[PDB]
This record gives C-alpha cells, structure tokens and sequence, in this order.
RNA sequence: CGUCGUCAGCUCGUGCCGUGAGGUGUUGGGUUAAGUCCCGCAACGAGCGCAACCCCCGCCGUUAGUUGCCAGCGGUUCGG
C-alpha cells in the first residue's frame, strides 16, 4: 500500500530552525535545508500503518487533527471518507481532557439542526432567528468534524505535533496513542507512532494522510478508487 | 432601609497552569449605556448583575357615549 517515490511527493523541509532529538531522521542538509531520510521515513509508515491497521480491523477511532492553512481542507475531505472524526478549524481546549463538557456542546448543536429543521415554533422572534441561526454556523465550524467523536478516540492523527502540541498534550494525559506526520521542527520521543515527512507541502499532507484513509478502508469493509486532492 | 452605585461588575462547574496562595475563563483588538456585542484565545459553558418582560408620556386604531364631548339640523327662557 506504501509507494515509495514520496521523493516526488516531499523528501521534507526546515532549515536549521530544527528540533535535535530529530537528528535520527535526517540524511543530510541541502539548499540551507533539513533533509529528511526517505528509507528511515520507510521503516517508519509500515510500523505507524501496522498501528493503523489494527485499529481500523477492531473498528476503533481516530482522531484527526490539522489546522495549519496547507493540512485544513485536506482533513475534512480525507476524514470524512474514513467516516471518522477530525478538527479543521481551531483546536478548542480540553477536547480530550475535558470532553463531557465540550461534547455538552455537541448536544446543542444536535439540538439545532432538530430545531432548525423546522418549525416548533418561527413564532419566535425575528431577532431570536437571527441569533439561534447565527449560532447554528458557529458550532458547524469547530464542531463539524467533532460530532462524529462520541467517545475517546482510541487514537489521533495529527498534522503538525508542534502546531498540535495542545492535542498530543492531551492525548497523553488520557493514554490516547498519537500518529503523526512531522517535519524537522518537531520533538518526535512526543509521538507514538510517526511519520517522519515535510509536513506543509500539501503534496505531502495529500500522500501521507489518503494512504492512511486508504488503509482505513482497506481494512476496514471494503477497498475504494481515487479519492480527491487539489492541484 | 442607606451607601459605594444603575457603577459593570461578582462568581461557579469542569478543563488547563502553578509545590502553593492563585492564575486561566473575566486578558487581549473593535464596539457598546453596560462582562453590550463582534473577532481572537487553553479553554468550554453556566449563574447572579446588564438588557428585555411591568407602569407613565408621545402617534395611530378598535371597544365603548354618561355625569363627559358639540361638528351640522331644529329649536335656544339667551345656560350644549
Ligand atoms: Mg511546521
Ligand atoms: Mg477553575
Ligand atoms: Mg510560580
Ligand atoms: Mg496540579
Ligand atoms: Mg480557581
Ligand atoms: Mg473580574
Ligand atoms: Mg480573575
Ligand atoms: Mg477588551
Ligand atoms: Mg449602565
Ligand atoms: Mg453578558
Ligand atoms: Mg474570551
């Protein structure tokens, strides 16, 4: 499933604005650059992916997390298709530490595409309309990808370990296993199962992420065709 | 009951930070009469306050016409 031409696709990124316990993962420095050791990255999908794999053939969650500008998009659509739970926009506090409470939000939200559908009651106020609506979009933004978490994942996929350092925090409060791709500036001893790759070319975020939604699939129920990726 | 003071403020739950007192939220940018609302945020909500719900005055309509009103008719002791 793992291709091996991610050459094409990354080789990673990040000048001298490393991180040094990453040293392990690092062939050489080109262009003022941190270049990133395809065959250690190699070593490193198949025994993330034998994590991944389990999981998916035990019917577990995983938590998808990316905010950065270039892994956003991406995790909406290659989450969805994985019929699991993701962050897209921003990482609210205390997701994991203090689920009940934010997930007593979800409830709410729940409460309003019942309301909103219609009617019971447009008896209300127009101002009320305008204000319960406006209410409506906010929580779809955040918690879009979050509903579809009703409990603790059994693990979480993240983005950026440094950019989510918040979410790995989380994650090991609760013992929840952390898989995520990281580039050069990152502290890998903080990941469980890691994927050692330019984490903001989204060329990269594309391959490594669908191939981990593939193998979601694969072993899941079913196998699928293409899915999308913007130029 | 006064007062600070009609001032925009004072807390809480759980999360997070700190050995601890405590912090965070409630700070921050804009905005408002206001912790008013917007956006941002290790917070996410909730409460007592703010506001709204009640009374008065301003415009209009309806329900009413006496003890109140008199526009036109008729009388009019000259006082609807
Ligand atoms: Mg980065
Ligand atoms: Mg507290
Ligand atoms: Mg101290
Ligand atoms: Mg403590
Ligand atoms: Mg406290
Ligand atoms: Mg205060
Ligand atoms: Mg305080
Ligand atoms: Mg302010
Ligand atoms: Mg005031
Ligand atoms: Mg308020
Ligand atoms: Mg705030």
């Amino acid at each position: 499933v793992k291709e091996l031409l991610e050459a094409g696709v990354h080789f990673g990124h990040e000048r001298k604005r490393w991180n040094p316990k990453f040293a392990r993962y690092i062939y050489a420095e080109r262009n003022g650059i941190h270049i990133i050791d395809l065959q250690k990255t190699m070593e490193e999908l198949e025994r993330t992916f034998r994590f991944i794999e389990d999981l998916a053939m035990r019917g577990g969650t995983i938590l998808f997390v990316g905010t950065k500008k270039q892994a956003q998009d991406i995790v909406r659509m290659e989450a969805e298709r994985a019929g699991m739970p993701y962050v897209n926009q921003r990482w609210l506090g205390g997701m994991l530490t203090n689920f009940k409470t934010i997930s007593q939000r979800v409830h709410r939200l729940e409460e309003l595409e019942a309301l909103f559908a219609s009617p019971e009651i447009e008896e209300r106020p127009k101002k009320e309309q305008v204000r319960l609506k406006h209410e409506l979009e906010r929580l779809q933004k955040y918690l879009s990808g979050f509903r579809l978490l009703k409990r603790l994942p059994d693990a979480i996929f993240v983005v950026d370990p440094t950019k989510e350092a918040i979410a790995v925090r989380e994650a090991r409060k609760l013992f929840i296993p952390v898989i995520a791709l990281a580039d050069t500036d990152s502290d890998p001893d903080l990941v469980d199962y890691i994927i050692p790759g330019n984490d903001d070319a989204i060329r990269s975020i594309q391959l490594i992420l669908s191939r981990a939604v593939d193998l979601i699939i694969q072993a899941r129920g079913g196998v699928v065709e293409p899915s999308p990726s913007y130029a």
